[PDB]
């Protein structure tokens, strides 16, 4: 069993991102999302799957999907923003198992990733515990 | 804009179903899930999309996916249980736009549905508000 | 350290009780409330304190407070309903350390308790794990 | 009826503050706490009462209580930190109706307030809507 525990940080009172969606990819017997002590906890049965969280700021017409998983026994993460209305977490999560650019992001097995949207706001994932079954990450909204 | 506000009722202290997943299908400009006053609220850009909630009772090895949406300007609902490990809400939600028996449940535009798992536990959805932009449903776990 | 983990069951689709308040008494170095995998978890520093949860059904103008704690190394529980508007969980929780009938309920160290409100609705607390540091209870709304 | 809707911003990936308590003072027909679209909403029957939230960062031994209310038809707010183990939100909330320095903080009817703990971390409340029945505020953890 792997877990990925996620702490969400929102660094500026400009806009407000709320949680709107959480998905589980079907590989390795799937997975679950849990709220545990104010954290998002992704539990997976083995290596080779993932889960996504979508956040939306309606004040500023902004959004992003953050995906976390384990690929060949190492954690990975990715952020996708500049989402169309058709790009829900359900769509984005699935794409990490067929779309080349998404595949590569997952294949990179990164301990940290950051990206800016069209408005120049940065989003980041940083794993604070990068090894073992029980992984920890910060999700940082700039 | 459509909303569907869901009240969850767990009726018997045998096992414990917890929320593990919430998805949004991509049609009609997507949609979102919100927690509002102890209720799950699905917001949708217009007619023709849906969202799924998955619940798991790990005590008793039981689970189900409940799906809610609007089809041709009327509400619909369905429950799927006896899930394989591969059947997350991500997977199930999509099947309502291609798989014939799932297509049928959507086309049925039901105000009320119920089914049972192989263990004999019943799951039900009853809309209490069936018309208009702001719909309401009970999700009853037996 | 004691923990009491609480599963809430709402048994009838008549009215809807939503969580509105969660308090901690000051004795034994206090304590915290956490949400953990869909359950309410009361964590306390040692024996001799407690915490309260209030639920409101504004549809039917019903409310109650359920209090959980440890007194002389045994778990206890109680429910107060037919609440005035001035009887928040903040108020009720404190009454268990000065008000004689509340004191008595705490001193009973019950593994289960049930009571009916003005409208004949039954509320129940039933501990499923009655011994040790990590206690479990069902909160059942009839 | 007054509402105060609160958006929480945790700005710094050092330590993690989780919600552990939410209370309602008994005056003016009391009040309730709701989770609404990822925000904390305090509802109160009229002017002259309040509610408190407590947040704890176990990793760094930090905590605080943030209190919001309406005093003589104008909003107020306060933060207390450097807490003892006996100072739960239950205790702090009610000190605003008896303890002079706390009474004064409330009598100030502030639209913004900030204070630091002994470790130098700033906490802040910033009302973004300051007038009328439905007030809005940012809670910023530095
Ligand atoms: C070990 C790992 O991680 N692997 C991976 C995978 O996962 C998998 O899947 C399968 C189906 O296919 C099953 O489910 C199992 O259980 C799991 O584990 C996948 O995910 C992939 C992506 O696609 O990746 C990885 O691997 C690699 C190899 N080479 C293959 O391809 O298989
Ligand atoms: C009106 C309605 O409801 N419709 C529907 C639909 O939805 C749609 O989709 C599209 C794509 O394709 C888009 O997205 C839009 O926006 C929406 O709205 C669909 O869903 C279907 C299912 O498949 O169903 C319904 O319909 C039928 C017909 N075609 C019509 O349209 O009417
Ligand atoms: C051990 C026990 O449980 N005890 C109890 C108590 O608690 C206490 O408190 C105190 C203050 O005062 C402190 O905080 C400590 O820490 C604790 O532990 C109390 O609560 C009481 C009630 O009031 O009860 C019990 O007890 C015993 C005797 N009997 C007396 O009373 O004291
Ligand atoms: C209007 C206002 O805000 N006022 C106030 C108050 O509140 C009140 O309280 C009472 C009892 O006593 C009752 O509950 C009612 O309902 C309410 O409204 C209080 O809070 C106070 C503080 O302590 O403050 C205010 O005021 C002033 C003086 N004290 C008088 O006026 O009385
Ligand atoms: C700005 C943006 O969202 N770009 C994303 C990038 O972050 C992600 O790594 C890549 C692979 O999924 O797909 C997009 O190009
Ligand atoms: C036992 C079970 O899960 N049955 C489901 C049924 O409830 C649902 O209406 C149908 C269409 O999606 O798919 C399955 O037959
Ligand atoms: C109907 C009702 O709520 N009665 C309660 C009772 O359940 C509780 O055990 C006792 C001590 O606190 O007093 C209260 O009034
Ligand atoms: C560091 C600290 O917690 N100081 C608080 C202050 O913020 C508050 O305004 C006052 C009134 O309650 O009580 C204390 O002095």
């Amino acid at each position: 069993t792997y877990t990925i525990s996620i702490r969400v940080y929102q660094t500026t009172p400009k806009g407000f991102f709320r949680p709107v969606e959480r998905t589980n990819w079907k590989y390795a017997n799937g997975g679950t999302w849990d709220e545990v002590r104010g954290e998002y906890v992704l539990t997976m049965g083995g290596s080779g799957t993932s889960g996504s969280l979508r956040f939306v700021s309606s004040d500023t017409d902004e959004s992003f999907v953050a995906t976390f998983g384990v690929h060949n026994y190492k954690r990975w993460c990715d952020i996708v923003t500049n989402l169309t209305n058709e790009q829900t977490a359900l769509v984005i999560n699935q794409e990490y198992y067929g779309v080349p650019i998404r595949d590569q992001a997952r294949e990179n097995q990164l301990t940290s990733y950051n990206v800016a949207n069209a408005k120049g706001r940065r989003f980041a994932i940083e794993y604070t515990v990068t090894e073992g079954d029980n992984l920890k990450a910060n999700l940082i909204i700039g």
